[PDB]
């Protein structure tokens, strides 16, 4: 409907709100050492995502200012609707090395280990911090994330960034789950924005985990992973099938007839994905998924080059994604895919008001 | 409108309504039998029919033989038909297979260099094409990735190009798009509906010269790269001064509405519309049908945003050539860059069902 989803609240919006049908995520390192620069870059990126989450255009508009001056905002967005923008903050370990805040680096933000089969591009891995702009309209969050780098220029630099066509993942069990490039529906088993209760367990940081300023927010895993098209589009439909455990046309477990039907784990090859990463194989480990699906041009050798933008949060990276991507060193899916860019951010919690500001908990004031 | 029709006297996708995303591919062959690209043409076609139909191509994405791959990779299954059109062209470089080289139009023009081209041959040229534009972009990137799929062996992809323009779910269908330097673009360009102009500007007749080609139309490519950063410090009279209208609504230097006829002498003399406006190019007029790009950050942490232009024309030696050329002292050039580019001869339509991509060029 092209409505707005509320910027403030005890959360970031983003995470358990439903997933929109595009993404732009940025990645960005910090370049002044200036704590109090920082600060007011801070609170001059809240003010421009309240009017770009209301759909209104950033500082004095796009027009109609000083002929002499640049416009305040560049314009692309003109005449849009909010679109479901939603812009979600996050800070990567590299920044706790700034600004004297080296004690306030959380335990729960854990480095990931390095995973078997991995080939991570540097450049397109980690970051100080990051901002995750998804909408249903792609002008609309190039835009945003466009206007937030104009207006860090000098005091931020966008490291890397990455565009997600469509979605691969469901906070809304309610509607229809999207499907990969690989031709599966992805996000039936995820956790929903209205699962009160599992958010609490598995997504929302609590003050008794150790880290105060953290209450409220959650820790992000970034994962840019190809996809092996050309070799997964020579499998079997019964090997395709086997590689996750569920079926391809309804995407039923095996032997079900239905979508949302529980799985039955032990009917499904040891080596399968589900079987592999279901929260009872991971002694109760749960993700929130909320990944999309990209494209990158060609390989410059005849073939389509696409893949998976996968994006996981959870109240603990040790205790999410960590243990699960371990237990997938076997999933027969890892012929069929490689992980390629890599980062981990710790989200903070919500903006609660007009007065509040991108990471008050953290900075204080 | 959920679909748009795939028979025609011509393709669909040139004079049919703009829709809201595209995957354009350029593809290479990669097989010396004109038999056999015979034989995949109809099998394109086949699956063309079922893909703009919201159909999964051959006999489905599930339910066959556990043992065989599937005909369809799956990813458009419960996707609408989106309004996708998918248009074939025929780049020049097709013609020196087969033993076409005698039947290459001489309207289908290999572009001269332009001052400022930065053109990367990666990205570049192509023996066909095929243009994809739909509401949703997974179903074309679907239908391209099903396309390659059949083709394999006798084709491959060159380069592949994603873009986009209004969202027509929360975006009136009569307002102009606006492009990634905030302007509204598309206010004067030829529309669908405006039958006597599209013969005179965007269909090739029989007389022409080429008589295969007749109904179909030619096309000019070019990726161009907007320089983001650089235009959004200029002041927002420069921005105005380099098009030649203002930035708000869109009207012509000394007019209020958008929509107003330009007086061109109002303009500075090189204002981008001054310069490729018809009355400045002896008449050459363009049919405009291009999509914005934002590939990511290049390595310098700049956007890698822009114009994936594309333009139809009867001859492209009467159309892109000559206002291309007016461009050489456009104030634009400052903001932008082009660096891919390819022409390609779209062939007339797919009349029936027992039509095929190619027919008029290849024979019955
Ligand atoms: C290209 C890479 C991947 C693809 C194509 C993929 C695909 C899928 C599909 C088709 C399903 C079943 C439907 C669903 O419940 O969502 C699924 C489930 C799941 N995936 Fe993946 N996945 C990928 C990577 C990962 C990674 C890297 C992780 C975690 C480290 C992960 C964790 C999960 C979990 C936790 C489930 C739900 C299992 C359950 O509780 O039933 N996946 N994935
Ligand atoms: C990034 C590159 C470009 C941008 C941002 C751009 C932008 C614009 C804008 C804002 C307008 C005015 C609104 C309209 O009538 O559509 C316009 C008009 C036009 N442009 Fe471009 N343009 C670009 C490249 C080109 C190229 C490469 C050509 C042809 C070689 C071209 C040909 C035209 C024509 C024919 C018009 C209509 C002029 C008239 O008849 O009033 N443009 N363009």
């Amino acid at each position: 409907a092209g409505s707005a989803v509320p910027f403030h609240g005890a959360h970031q919006a983003g995470i358990a709100t439903p997933v929109q049908d595009r993404l732009h995520f940025a990645a960005f390192d910090v370049t002044t050492e200036d704590r109090a620069a920082f600060v007011a870059l801070l609170k001059e990126w809240t003010a421009a995502a309240r009017r770009l989450t209301a759909g209104h255009a950033v500082g004095e508009g796009a027009y109609g200012g000083l002929p002499e001056a640049p416009p305040d905002d560049t314009g692309e967005a003109l005449g849009l609707k909010p679109s479901r923008l939603t812009l979600t903050i996050g800070f990567g370990p590299s920044l706790f090395t700034r600004f004297g805040l080296a004690d306030l680096r959380p335990e729960a933000l854990a480095d990931l280990p390095k995973f078997p089969g991995d080939n991570l591009d540097r450049a397109r891995s980690g970051g100080d911090l990051c901002v995750q702009a998804c909408a249903d309209d792609p002008q609309v969050a190039v835009h945003a994330i466009r206007n937030l780098a104009r207006i860090g220029f000098g005091k931020v630099v966008v490291r890397w960034s990455q565009l997600g066509f469509g979605k691969t993942s469901s906070t809304t069990p309610d509607k229809q789950t999207p499907r990969n490039l690989l031709g599966f529906k992805d996000g039936t088993r995820n956790i929903a924005g209205t699962e009160k209760d599992r958010l609490d367990r598995f997504v929302w940081a609590a003050e008794k985990d150790g880290t105060p300023w953290m209450t409220g927010g959650s820790y992000l895993v970034a994962r840019r992973i190809r996809m092996h098209i050309e070799t997964w589009d020579r499998a079997s439909l019964q090997e395709q099938e086997d590689v996750f455990g569920r079926d391809k046309g309804e995407g039923a477990p095996v032997g079900k007839a239905k979508e949302r039907d529980e799985p039955f784990l032990k009917a499904m090859k040891p080596d399968a994905h589900v079987r592999l990463a279901h929260p009872d194989s991971n002694g109760g480990a749960t993700l929130l998924r909320r990944g999309y699906s990209f494209t990158d041009g060609t390989d410059g050798l005849g073939r389509l080059d696409a893949g998976l933008f996968f994006l996981a949060y959870q109240r603990d990276i040790r205790t999410g994604f960590v243990p699960v991507q371990r237990n997938l060193a076997t999933d027969a899916l890892n012929e069929f895919i490689q992980h390629v860019g890599s980062a981990v951010f710790a989200v903070p919690p919500g903006v609660r008001d007009a007065d509040d500001w991108w990471g008050s908990t953290l900075f204080g004031k």
